[PDB]
C-alpha cells in the first residue's frame, strides 16, 4: 500500500520540512546523553509517505474530531523518532507505539522540537544508541524521523515540570513550564490522529 517519493532539495516542500526540523533544534537537560550532542542536522533525504488507506483513515478520523471541536481539528505537524518507522509507514500508527510510561500516560508521543524526537531513534532514553557502533551519539549512522500530520482536537493541557484521552478531550499538550527553551510534547490514544506524512533521513553533526 505504501509508496514513498523523493523530494527533491530544491523542492520548497523539501525546504520548508528541513527548516522545520534544523530550527527547532534545542539543547538538552540530560547534556545529550539520549540523542547525542548537537546543534543541527546532515540531512540525507526526505520523502512523502503516500497511502491511501491510512489517509482515508486519518481523515475520516479528523472529520470526527472536527464536528466534536467547534469545526477544528486543531492540526498540527510534528515530530516523532521511533526504532520503528518502517512499520509507522506502512501499517500506520496503533497501540504498539504507545509509550507505556509516559508522564502523560499510555499514547503516542508528538514532539514540536525536532532535537526531542531524536531522543528516541534507537528507543527509548537513546536505547543502546545505533545498531552497528552501540553510540547514542554516532554521526555516522543514518537516522530517520518522522514529520507527521496529527489531529489534536480538544487538548487538555497539562502544564509540567493504550490508555484513554481524558473525558471530553482528544488529546493531551504537555507544555513544560520550567524550561522556557523548551516546545510542547503531545499526546494521542487513537492511532488514526496521525498521518505519518514525512519520513527524514539524517545525521546529527559534530559541533565545529
Ligand atoms: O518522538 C517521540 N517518540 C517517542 C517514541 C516512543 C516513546 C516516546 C516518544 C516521545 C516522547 C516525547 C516526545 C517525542 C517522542
Ligand atoms: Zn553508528
Amino acid at each position: 500500500g505504501t509508496i514513498l517519493i523523493d523530494l527533491s532539495p530544491d523542492d520548497k516542500e523539501f525546504q520548508s520540512v528541513e527548516e522545520e526540523m534544523q530550527s527547532t533544534v534545542r539543547e538538552h537537560r540530560d547534556g545529550g546523553h539520549a540523542g547525542g550532542i548537537f546543534n543541527r542536522y546532515n540531512i540525507l533525504k526526505i520523502q512523502k509517505v503516500c497511502n491511501k488507506k491510512l489517509w482515508e483513515r486519518y481523515t475520516h478520523r479528523r472529520k470526527e474530531v472536527s464536528e466534536e471541536n467547534h469545526n477544528h481539528a486543531n492540526e498540527r505537524m510534528l515530530f516523532h523518532g521511533s526504532p520503528f518507522v518502517n512499520a509507522i509507514i506502512h501499517k500506520g500508527f496503533d497501540e504498539r507505539h504507545a509509550y507505556i510510561g509516559g508522564m502523560f500516560g499510555a499514547g503516542i508521543y508528538f514532539a514540536e522540537n525536532s532535537s526531542k524526537s531524536n531522543q528516541y531513534v534507537y528507543g527509548i532514553g537513546g536505547g543502546t544508541g545505533c545498531p552497528v557502533h552501540k553510540d547514542r551519539s554516532c554521526y555516522i549512522c543514518h537516522r530517520q524521523l518522522l514529520f507527521c500530520r496529527v489531529t489534536l482536537g480538544k487538548s487538555f493541557l497539562q502544564f509540567s515540570a493504550m490508555a484513554h484521552s481524558p473525558p471530553g478531550h482528544h488529546s493531551v499538550t504537555g507544555r513544560p513550564s520550567v524550561n522556557g527553551l523548551a516546545l510542547a510534547e503531545y499526546v494521542i490514544y487513537r492511532g488514526e490522529q496521525a498521518y505519518p506524512e514525512y519520513l527524514i533521513t539524517y545525521q546529527i553533526m559534530r559541533p565545529e
